[PDB]
């Protein structure tokens, strides 16, 4: 949990101008998925933009999520190459990004276990009306399952863009060692507590 410490420690000395700069682009960033629906054809182009935002340093973090019901605090970082998901959260780089807004669809995905790491491993204990947050900056977002599905690798009609709608998905494999199939966890934005 370094990786998060180093990022809070790191937001402890943004100017309020700072924050507002990065949450700003974000979303403008996420405002084109109302037109554009899920970016499966990212260009470099829009890659590069894509790894601008929500970009305190070098590293890729984004934030952090937590998951008080099965105890994971993991930091989130651009992308889901490998190297970021052997001991962290990725982000699916053509959707929205995680902090929401209308019109939106962010998925993140994790390792459903590895050898000396939980990561998504419990995502099966999750049910609907539970909570999970994600924390960008000095900002709080608190998403709620609504629907929890179990679908084949290349089924991708529970990840698009819903109009009107403020979706977060979280995705790993399933069932544990295993790994036929892709356990969806969908929540929708509510407010903080």
């Amino acid at each position: 949990s370094r990786a998060i410490m180093d990022y809070q420690d790191r937001v402890t000395h943004m100017d309020e101008n700072d924050y507002k700069k990065i949450i700003n682009r974000a979303k403008e960033y996420n405002k084109q998925f109302k037109t554009s629906g899920m970016k499966w054809h990212m260009t470099s182009q829009e890659r590069l933009d894509y790894n601008s935002q929500l970009a305190i340093d070098k590293t890729g973090n984004m934030g952090y999520i937590s998951i008080p019901k099965i105890n994971i605090k993991l930091p989130l970082y651009h992308g889901t190459s490998e190297k970021v998901l052997q001991t962290s959260i990725g982000h699916l780089e053509g959707s929205s990004l995680p902090i929401g807004g209308d019109s939106t669809h962010s998925i993140l995905s994790g390792h459903r276990g590895l050898p000396s790491s939980r990561l998504f491993s419990d995502l099966d204990k999750l049910k609907v009306g539970d909570h999970w947050t994600v924390s960008i900056l000095n900002e709080t977002y608190t998403y709620q399952v609504d629907q929890i599905r179990t679908v084949k690798p290349d089924d991708l009609r529970d990840l698009q863009i819903v109009k009107g709608k403020d979706y977060q998905t979280l995705v790993t494999c399933t069932p544990y060692g295993v790994n036929t199939h892709r356990l969806l966890v969908r929540g929708h934005r509510v407010p903080n507590d």
